[PDB]
């Protein structure tokens, strides 16, 4: 008659989603670190390949220079590759580097991984990440792919927007997020500049990585984006 | 006799005030996405409008068109409108737009609610807003004002300060914090300049709106904020 | 033989960690408030006196006027120096000024307390906390030092970083992160300079602090640190 | 058969200084080999015939699904090839690194036998004592 509702059932998807959510809400105190790094030389990088990686059907993003620099990350400071369950003996530290990339598709989020990302090559990557993507928004994705990560990375940034607070998957230890690239004035040397920087939110679980150590590695993240030679070799 | 301290009774106001946010705490994984607007035309319209509205006895403030912003996002993003009570039979959509505006009184924590939002006009909400705020402020609110909001707003910014993390209300499923509006280097087209820039804050229910949604809301908003005469058609 | 993993047991340290963590982590619900301070002033002055505490023994750094400035907050804005219980007769009001500085250990998460803070000069503050800072380290400390604050000062800066979202030590209502300080464009009067600029990030717990009150404790902290001198008399 | 031919290195001579003080930041030392065995590494992907072998029965030729490569060196033992193996999977200091101590290990007679064993094609260099085009021979597996 007035202030008109419409009723609907949970039980359809939402249950399901709600079902993995309200454990993730109190797995672990989560910490989240806001920063930013300057791009410019992955911009000019990126600009630079872009032609090659057409001629061969490859369309590139930055993602793929995202996941190897976090799985440099993931080499450097280790602790970032472990997991927990809940019994005491169980702290699992891995010896790969498996990176899952979330997708936000009208199924929910699905979260495809690549493993032995550690081997692959920049334009490798950017084939892998595609067709996986490409089979997440059709639901086509093998539950094994969907599995086995020793950390994800979520883009926000393909929808705009800086700095959010991921939830970090409950059986991993952290999780990163990328949002958008765009340029802001910096202090560069004794100059007002323009460059492109990227918002990055890192987030972790406050029982098994500290502040210094996590800040650590997002630092780390941080200097190789900003120079893709050196993250490359 | 050293340190000294005194205990006092937490049953006056406290122990109320704790027992709302106690279930709040757990009720999901929140989300918060830190953005910024570029206010420079909303800044110069209100400005334009100030001694009309005077000379009515209305005194404007940014929050009305931030009002009608979120409006049109409800309208845009209808997900924004629904609420979830507890049982599988519970997903509610609202037909209507009805915005609290939050205000932090003596009495604690109290939420006015604009009822019908979508057919006021700037002017009309000032004087609304303006009117709530002084019941608020006294205590002369009736409980049915603070009822029926399919959204919240929440403003810090009187206050000074830049994205903060803002507590859903529970029964809903986001929450719009606004902070301060500051001039700020911005880089726009080829040069770099100042403009005030307003922060914002959303913070969403994750059981519900994903990444991706939120943030497209979000970004609806920065849009008409930035430019009020589209806003107003 | 393939995807290798290691298994280990979470009772030597973890364990330890844990328990703690999983307490904090639904304590309250939590709000931070992500802002920036000018420290263009505070810089300048830290580095006249430099040499002098060189002279002395003394190494300065920032900290010791972050920790006058929050004992400057703590006295005008009262309600920071209280802690709660879970029993209803539990609300405590302390009226004297221990700060806690926590530090990230290889024993974990250490807080050594500077008791009677708001007695002491800047040359002191920094002799104690360096002391404190190297105690810590080495395991050294008496528990009663890490006894008793009113309030926490959480550093990440020293890592790097900007606003973090510090947990608040479950007793105590809330916590000072501390971010680097580094130069940014600013809009200073009518012109776009560069300046240091100080990342804050105040963590407090929503049952017994609102977000005005936050923002305005937090507000005072800033004016302190961007001119010393008002601080200091 | 063999071709003789010669590249155009500009590039490859400018990019190597460019790391050469990042390497010895790290302890390795960079020479031009590594950018040698990854492009030998792409060789052999494109042109998999490369990573084929023969044995001397009719039902014996092999195609290799991996990439093992023989760097060849002098010694005061006879010519020994110690073999990276998965070459396609590392980076470029990497392979510095671990082709630095592959050459200290043949020099000393340290190679484990299973090092020298398993390579898809090898890469002799002549370079280091000057030199062009010599003729090679092919190690008969």
């Amino acid at each position: 008659g007035e202030f008109p509702e419409t009723r609907e059932k949970m039980s359809g998807i939402r249950r399901a989603i709600a079902k993995a959510m309200v454990h993730s809400k109190h797995t672990a105190p989560h910490v989240t670190l806001m920063d930013e790094a300057d791009v410019t030389k992955l911009v000019a990088h990126r600009k630079k390949f872009k032609a090659i990686a057409a001629e061969k059907g490859i369309k590139l993003t930055f993602l793929p220079y995202v996941v190897k620099a976090l799985v440099s990350a993931l080499r450097e400071y280790p602790v970032l590759n472990t997991s927990i369950d809940d019994e005491t003996e169980e702290i699992i530290q891995k010896h790969y580097y498996n990176i899952g990339i979330a997708a936000d598709t009208d199924r929910g989020l699905l979260v495809p991984v690549i493993k032995h990302a550690d081997r692959k090559p920049i334009f490798a990557l950017a084939q892998e990440i595609n067709e996986l993507a490409e089979k997440a928004r059709d639901g086509k994705l093998t539950p094994g792919e969907m599995k086995g990560a020793s950390c994800t990375i979520t883009n926000i940034g393909s929808a705009g927007g800086q700095w959010f607070t991921p939830v970090i998957n409950h059986p991993e230890v952290a999780i990163l997020g990328i949002g958008r690239i765009a340029e802001k004035p910096i202090v560069r040397d004794g100059e007002i500049v323009a460059a492109p920087m990227l918002a990055l939110s890192l987030s972790f679980d406050h029982r098994m990585i500290d502040g210094a150590t996590a800040q650590k590695a997002l630092n780390h993240i941080k200097r190789l984006l900003s120079d893709p030679e050196l993250l490359l070799m």
